[PDB]
C-alpha cells in the first residue's frame, strides 16, 4: 500500500446537511477501494485558480489515506461521478501526519 493525499473541491452552496452526506459517501467510496483514512480536514472556502461549473469558488475538504495503488484511479473516478464534487486531485504523500 501506499500513502496519498486526496483533495476534494465540493460544490460551495450546500447547507451542512448536505455537506455531512457528501463526506460520509465520500468516505465510504475510499474505503470500498481498500483505503485507511488517517485523517479529515474541512478547510472551508477558497477562491479557486479558475472557476468550475460557473462557481469562482469552492469548499475544500483534504484526507490523508493508506491504499492499494492499483485502486487509486477507479476511487478517483467514482468520487468524480458525484455531482456535488467539482475538482478531484491525488498526490502522493510527501510530509505525512
Amino acid at each position: 500500500m501506499r500513502r496519498y493525499e486526496v483533495n476534494i473541491v465540493l460544490n460551495p452552496n450546500l447547507d451542512q446537511s448536505q455537506l455531512a452526506l457528501e463526506k460520509e459517501i465520500i468516505q465510504r467510496a475510499l474505503e470500498n477501494y481498500g483505503a485507511r483514512v488517517e485523517k479529515v480536514e474541512e478547510l472551508g472556502l477558497r477562491r479557486l485558480a479558475y472557476p468550475i461549473a460557473k462557481d469562482p469558488q469552492g469548499y475544500f475538504l483534504w484526507y490523508q489515506v493508506e491504499m492499494p495503488e492499483d485502486r487509486v484511479n477507479d476511487a478517483a473516478r467514482e468520487l468524480r461521478i458525484r455531482d456535488n464534487v467539482r475538482r478531484v486531485m491525488v498526490v502522493k504523500s510527501q510530509e505525512p501526519f
